[PDB]
């Protein structure tokens, strides 16, 4: 209750990522704002360490599901907001088909008035001339469903989904996602029935930005529960 | 500048490192109380397990929080360069082993004191005390000897860090340091003096990541 009330208006967002893929270290900082009531957010990310060693699209899912629109009839299933402001730890394993793997750990929490997503990413076993290290992925994104289930023993949740990245030669690069979320605080949280998030992402560029960057507009809505 | 340190000041430390080709990152946060010469910080290895021992990074990871007693206020270069800050550069030579070369910018960003560092580790022995992780997780007390560098409108420092080795011996790390103001505002150039440093390393029992908890007491001395 005290959680969801933090999201009734427009909330400033800060994203920070430290990454290491096949021994290539990099950092990303992002800034923007989110409208959870409508399930919309806008962010601009900058590579603070030069040119990214991996394609921007491979980082989209890593780079705040508390901004998902949970319609009124599903309010009892919003784990993400209920964990606020103390927040939650989000851990993922991302397996790129016929290629390497990302392991990520993020803390999503309020720092003052700002919703912060602070991430550690490690990637291993990527192929030098594969789609990722070879930068062969198109600068766009498809819509996906994120399937969520309660992880009661861990007072948290799990999720599974498959990302489809368009490849410049017309092929498709699959990225299998496993996700788990655990509260940072020791207070009670909502543990949901099985459901999913429907996500759309629009990638663009800032014409006035000289640094390697990504502009992102996201739409997310929760579903998978029959209405009455 | 000194007016910025009369209370408790939030601290952010960010390190990008590369030792013998192994890149890593460290992020620390905490607070400083310069009136009492006290630092409290927790550092996280954000790229996973470090390739070097935590104690070898302590000196690299905000001497503006040193307690300068009232009779030495005119010798506090570090605070006088704030808020625009200073560049701190070091060469750290580990006895019979490799070398750290570091460049940091220390400055206020808003109300937070930020220490942002590039470290490069050169020519370390694969199974020496550093890359072979043979150093104890503790830290000794040292003197940091400071002199003015009038030509660089800044200061120089030198000192020798004593790292306890697992075999009961001591590994020396010779530090040479240069500090230069970032901005054009006037700064205080000190008479020769030193900092007395004391540190305690510990762990957070609830922290699963590779990390270091640090508590420090630093005072200025060497003048009657
Ligand atoms: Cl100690
Ligand atoms: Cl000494
Ligand atoms: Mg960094």
């Amino acid at each position: 209750s005290k959680g969801e009330e933090l999201f009734t208006g427009v909330v400033p967002i800060l994203v920070e990522l430290d990454g290491d893929v096949n021994g290539h270290c990099f950092s990303v900082r992002g800034e923007g704002e989110g409208d959870a009531t409508n399930g919309k957010l806008t962010l601009k990310f900058i590579a603070t360490t030069g040119k990214l060693p991996v394609p921007w699209p491979t980082l989209v899912t890593t780079l705040v599901q508390c901004f998902s629109r949970y319609p009124d009839h599903m309010k009892r299933h919003d784990f993400f907001k209920s964990a606020m402001p103390e927040g939650y730890v989000q851990e993922r394993t991302i397996s790129f088909k016929d290629d390497g793997t990302y392991k990520t750990r993020a803390e999503v929490k309020f720092e003052g008035d700002t919703l912060v997503n602070r991430i550690e990413l490690k990637g291993i076993d990527f192929k030098e001339d594969g789609n990722i290290l070879g930068h062969k992925l198109e600068y766009n994104f498809n819509s996906h469903n994120v399937y969520i289930t309660a992880d009661k023993q861990k007072n948290g949740i799990k999720a599974n989904f498959k990302i489809r990245h368009n490849v410049e030669d017309g092929s498709v690069q699959l990225a299998d996602h496993y996700q788990q979320n655990t509260p940072i605080g020791d207070g009670p949280v909502l543990l949901p029935d099985n459901h999913y998030l429907s996500t759309q992402s629009v990638l663009s560029k800032d014409p006035n930005e000289k640094r390697d960057h990504m502009v992102l507009l996201e739409f997310v809505t929760a579903a998978g529960i029959t209405h009455h």
